[PDB]
């Protein structure tokens, strides 16, 4: 069986443990929703970044909303090393999503970038790694 870890569900604030290591955007919480506010012309990111540890491989669960195309990426620290993992079209309702990381190494950030680089919004909410594949991933939320 999997090993869940909850990274946030609703948010206030970063998540416990996580720091934010991305570039060109604003962070802002509102209905439980971390709100990425990209800048134009940055291709912001935030870098969600787990402060004592790594996930290895298996899938990443969230629901999201949002008015552009977003990248979502994890990265190895130590090997600085991203690995794009998803690319997600505009959507105007959440929509949850459970993603295979297929990464080869340890990952300890998690990332959401604005891929058109336009200021587009991002809004997101219940956020879970699982050990297991995507398809295995039974919902704990």
């Amino acid at each position: 069986r999997a090993t869940y870890t909850v990274i946030f569900k609703n948010a206030s604030g970063l998540p416990n443990g996580y720091d934010n290591w991305g570039w060109g955007c604003t962070l802002s919480y509102y209905g439980g929703a971390m709100i990425i506010n990209p800048q134009e012309g940055k291709y912001g990111a935030v870098s969600l970044k787990r402060n004592s540890g790594s996930f290895r491989g298996g899938s990443l669960r969230f629901d999201m909303k949002n008015e552009g195309k977003v990248k979502i990426l994890v990265e190895n620290s130590e090997a600085d090393e991203k690995f794009e993992v998803e690319t997600i079209s505009p959507s105007d309702e959440y929509v949850t999503y459970i993603l295979d990381v297929d990464f080869d190494l340890p990952f300890d950030r998690i990332d959401f970038q604005d891929a058109p680089g336009n200021g587009d919004r991002i809004w997101i909410k219940n956020l879970v790694h699982s050990t297991g594949s995507a398809d295995d991933f039974v919902d704990p939320i």
